[PDB]
């Protein structure tokens, strides 16, 4: 396709408080995402308190990047990203700012899945055995492990689609696990495609992740 | 044994017959992983005996490790799968054994309290497993790599160990398993394969109770210990 593609990178949770390999975590993420030339614009969703750090980080980069303030939930912040998208935007990729190890290949794979799908997510087969349990803390059943996947990021969507879904989401009293669950809640015929992710594509939040992350770079 | 559980004799089977003690020795904080585990289990006085299931190649180092312990602790050789190893452990239990707890030798961080909680659940249940609510969001997907559905997140758990069972029951289930062509994810799934109406009780586990197998896990375990 020749469509305009937007990337929204969220850093509006705990924000920048984090640095691994002598680089702020968001910068590593930013580095990787800025090399994906298929992506026409990058929108950072940030905490207002980190505005100065962010402005500074963005000086290092040329090309189409800008930021907007996040909000009080994950979904409210994403929607702030969505409203900020270029009017030309036809496809949107989303990615956690605190997942710095997503390879360029993974962003590319997520994007290429948009050729024939309107919704795409990344996920990996769970290495830990899952059980579904009941409300009395007894096992209900053990799902087939070959079909149990843990989601990560990036995700990507037809921009008009997910925007309309987000608008319906905010008019509702529904709670969702992630954006792709919206296609279930709002009875969609649109199938959500899964792209195999990377086991090294971890979230870096705790103090130990940082240590682990410093070691991973060294290997 | 435990007074609240009819004074029934309790056995523990610790499996260390995977890659076993070596991977280069599996060490964390300056101590062999199996030693940290065995240290914890041997402090649980409710457990009447401890059976280690080992690789034959690790026997000499196993003996050296076991000298430090006074208790009713011994070892048998394991086999070629987790399950066949567990069965060697089950065959070696004291004739008086009425309850059996199993635990992975490479899960060194399970607290003593977690073992006690697992044992106390045997008071009213014949099967007990430890598990933790999944912090990562799970999807069930299909053969064409599309999302089938997102399970209700409050009911999605990742299992760990210990697990524990009525001894005759788990032994009988094991004989059925051996005579079958089923493959199980863990021992408690035996209850589903053989149509048991005895329910498997879930005890909240510990997020810190990780398995140590890869070089990554060791890095992670050390960062946890230095925290
Ligand atoms: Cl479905
Ligand atoms: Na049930």
């Amino acid at each position: 396709d020749g469509k305009f593609i937007s990337a929204i990178i969220t850093a509006a949770g705990s924000g920048l408080r984090i640095e691994v390999g002598g680089r702020k975590v968001l910068e590593i993420t930013l580095d990787t995402v800025s090399r994906v030339k298929e992506i026409d614009e990058i929108i950072l969703v940030i905490r207002k308190d980190d505005e100065d750090i962010i402005k500074d980080i963005l000086e290092k980069y040329d090309g189409n990047i800008r930021y907007v303030y996040g909000s009080t939930t994950r979904e409210l912040s994403t929607f702030e990203g969505l409203k900020a998208l270029d009017p030309q935007s036809e496809l949107v990729l989303t990615h956690d700012g605190v997942r710095p190890f997503a390879s360029e290949e993974l962003f590319l794979k997520t994007i290429n899945a948009l050729r024939k799908n309107k919704a795409v997510i990344t996920a990996t087969k769970s290495k830990d055995t899952v059980k579904i349990i009941d409300d009395d803390m007894y096992v209900d059943f053990t799902p087939n492990r070959d079909y149990v996947y843990n989601i990560q990021t990036p995700q990507a969507f037809d921009k008009k689609l997910i925007y309309a879904m987000y608008e319906k989401y905010l008019a509702s009293e529904f709670k969702v696990t992630d954006d792709s669950q919206l296609f279930e809640f709002f009875d969609r015929d649109e199938k959500v495609k899964v792209v195999h992710g990377e086991y090294s594509n971890i979230k870096i939040t705790t103090q130990e992740d940082i240590i682990f992350a410093n070691a991973y770079l060294q290997r």
